[PDB]
């Protein structure tokens, strides 16, 4: 904020990308994360008003885009177009030099070692940004919150982890990596739909299975229990008009995706369901840490969007850990862009400046420095 | 035969059509699988000794025939012609009623709902046909070959499929199609022409484009090692003389065609050519299938016909997969029929009743029986 | 040998698993302890050749499987595969059924009460074996040395325990159970690279850590005495190249990880080092013991396999213990495989006999029969 170190902010999720300046409430920029390049060639009939196809303009017409995704799961394929959407992103609806002003970036949990530097390099070097820095997801959500401890479950819809948050900043050790995610339900979906016999192993149909997911989908109470009523047909199967050819009947499937969460064994992962994993991390924890982390516990991400996520948490956190402190599960009304809202947060307020990391402090300790001040 | 289920068996594919008695270990009937009706027409004047126009006798005319394909990309636009395909191949070759024995038939992969059914209606409710069966393309040429272990990979000129083989029939979950294929290759090379300087835009010389492939053409070692040659001009330019009035000569683009297989960017592909197409099967279908795969691929179908095809894989596939095992290419000397060379043995043993559909199971589970029985 | 006992000889160890005869110089069948089921289900195209995978064919494909492990602390978390790991052990390389002779076990210290009872009923009731006895791990590689008395540290890789043993046999009140060991020295050693910039989350770098601690790590001599010398780069740091792309440095880290086993503040624990635990398990015995206990001290397992290992424990053991009689440590030239290799010795010998639980005894007294015959 006139030549001060704040940041401007930019989300990098999976589905849009999300830019604008530190102190405000809202992003002011919003696109997909795509690059168009020639899919059919042929050879340059002629050009669109411009050399590659970035951002809202470019989705809206479809076409010679060959759905290049520069971003996800947090790691990228391709550098070179990624100079392009930064150009798109502060020049053309900001309306301002990303010379000018200082640069916010959100982290993708344990991302890999040479993206940092390579990300940093490209806005310092190449475009002379005053100061930047990429915060650490899990962390912003803890502040938004309103609660000094804990432990936070934050997934933007690429990946989701697990990290425990005390006074001090959290260390690797206790912060672990799992593989269920919102978007692997839909994947996982199509998987099962196979012993009846529907199959859609193409992109064009790939958004549809996402679509039957969120609007009639529910997270059984207990999986063991609703198997016996899948016997008889009622709840479980649905009529349901599927807009291009047939129509689609789902049951046991419906629920049986959601239950990946709690049950990983149907999906094939060595560790147990997110509570399970939840223990893990608190109880290696230093002695004194433990009373205020279980009083406060943080569910969010798209995965926990389902019609009940946080009733089924607090009857098994209970039956293998201490009594001698409460248990409650703290799950705010839009906990998806939780992600995002923290971010923002942090470049209103000045308390920030501890937590970023200096253009200088980069070269001090190396490529190492980012895994030094952040997890 | 005679009553016993045994096997007649026809091959609707992108080149001829085969067509004999199970027992029999060569084709009885072959012909081009092309219908015709009139084409500048002028109403009538008359009988070419032919109502409408079809197999053998009529290729060797031209001329009036339309060129109408029955089947293209194993997906076919008009059946009326169909029931006239069959007349010709059962009653005048073979000289024997399809009403008097069972019929088997190749399944085109990823073939199309409707046509399994309607392929069905037209023998046993149209010809009265004792039984019939349509058999997977992938599945057949691993029998022939008489390995019970190994990859295949098959085309039969229109299509490429990277089906997974273990002795049996593999679900559509490991398997992946490509647009990349040996006609394709035939069109492609008039479209890189355009560059040069030369047009092969009518359907009378798209037969000339193929000849000039096959005979001179050849596949390059390493597109990256030779690109540098093309400079010299010796082995690159030979003058060859079209039989029509003009002078064709070819370098680079001989060797730049073939490289299409293995170089997809120079078409307009996402994904990476056959080798790497082969490494995503591989990795999907299944972990323990791979040690005995490597050891036994083979390729087959027109597009693995040109010299040099089975030699520039082994080097490349050990750069993105595990080296603990073997690595050798097996192409049989007639890979091309090898598609309908395993489906006769299908037709001859016996093992193939698990494996096989009859006359009635189709109404017991109505029009989804093709999908109960198989993917 | 047919008619009576014998005893065949099979160690349940951390890495490998040992079966064979009585009066055997050496074991027969040797092969890894995991299991494996479908790791990315898909189901199944063709079959593996088994319905589960199990010992050392199975390690070699290390694909499919899920990499399960039936032992972790001494403690087995599925007991199904189990039956399937002893079915691979007697019937494939031993050739003879075990039905037909007797079967000894080594018994992890300090082992859970239902898991004697449990491995007893699958190879007596199960499959009929004449006899099957446990012993104790650590009175064993007492008389493999040929000492009488004296202080015996022994791990396997999985848990360190001090028994100190007498004339007579030890109980528990005086014995002592340690969760710093061997294997977690690996573990140990990627937590403390964290601060000089080196992460290996995960576990495909896992055994890397491992390569790295056994061929340049050593145990240093007085800690303190050494981080001075830290300055100095002579001895400190070493350049070693990693075979998948990174150059690691290894300098204070590699005495420090050892460190861990006689330090344990580094870690947050409030548990005591191995030679301060020596004290406690001496303290607690009776006084007319302590004088032959000092001067025979036995250290073997994973942790006493670095250079240099024996030579601290003299400094430090008469630091806080008496300094009446003589110290003497003695380690044997091998003291890894110390855990084996003395459940050979009793077994081939006759004497054993009395010592052993048969048949009939584990029903005549009942679920007490083992605390009944051993501590």
């Amino acid at each position: 904020d006139e030549d001060e170190t704040t940041a401007l902010v930019c989300d990098n999720g999976s589905g849009l990308v999300k830019a604008g300046f530190a102190g405000d409430d809202a992003p002011r920029a919003v696109f997909p994360s795509i690059v168009g390049r020639p899919r059919h060639q042929g050879v340059m009939v002629g050009m669109g008003q411009k050399d590659s196809y970035v951002g809202d303009e470019a989705q809206s017409k479809r076409g010679i885009l060959t759905l290049k995704y520069p971003i996800e799961h947090g790691i990228i394929t391709n550098w070179d177009d990624m100079e392009k959407i930064w150009h798109h992103t502060f020049y053309n609806e900001l309306r301002v030099a990303p010379e000018e002003h200082p640069t916010l970036l959100t982290e993708a949990p344990l991302n890999p070692k040479a993206n940092r530097e390579k990300m940093t390099q490209i806005m310092f070097e190449t475009f002379n940004v005053p100061a930047m820095y990429v915060a650490i997801q899990a962390v912003l959500s803890l502040y938004a919150s309103g609660r000094t401890t804990g432990i936070v479950l934050d997934s933007g819809d690429g990946v989701t982890h697990n990290v425990p948050i005390y006074e001090g900043y959290a260390l690797p050790h206790a912060i672990m990596r799992l593989d269920l995610a919102g978007r692997d339900l839909t994947d996982y979906l199509m998987k099962i739909l196979t012993e009846r016999g529907y199959s859609f192993v193409t992109t064009a149909e790939r958004e549809i299975v996402r679509d039957i997911k969120e609007k009639l989908c529910y997270v059984a109470l207990d999986f063991e229990n609703e198997m016996a009523t899948a016997a008889s047909s009622s709840s479980l199967e649905k009529s349901y008009e599927l807009p291009d050819g047939q129509v689609i009947t789902i049951g046991n499937e419906r629920f049986r995706c959601p239950e990946t969460l709690f049950q990983p064994s149907f999906i094939g992962m060595e560790s147990a369901g997110i509570h399970e994993t939840t223990y893990n991390s608190i109880m290696k924890c230093d002695i004194d840490i433990r009373k205020d982390l279980y009083a406060n516990n943080v569910m969010s991400g798209g995965t926990t969007m389902y019609p009940g996520i946080a009733d089924r948490m607090q009857k098994e956190i209970t039956a293998l850990a201490p009594s001698t402190m409460k248990i409650k599960i703290i799950a705010p009304p839009e906990r998806k862009y939780s992600v995002w809202i923290g971010g923002s947060i942090l470049a209103s307020l000045s308390t920030f400046q501890q937590m970023w990391i200096t253009k200088q402090e980069y070269d001090e300790a190396g490529p190492s420095i980012v895994h030094r001040k952040c997890f």
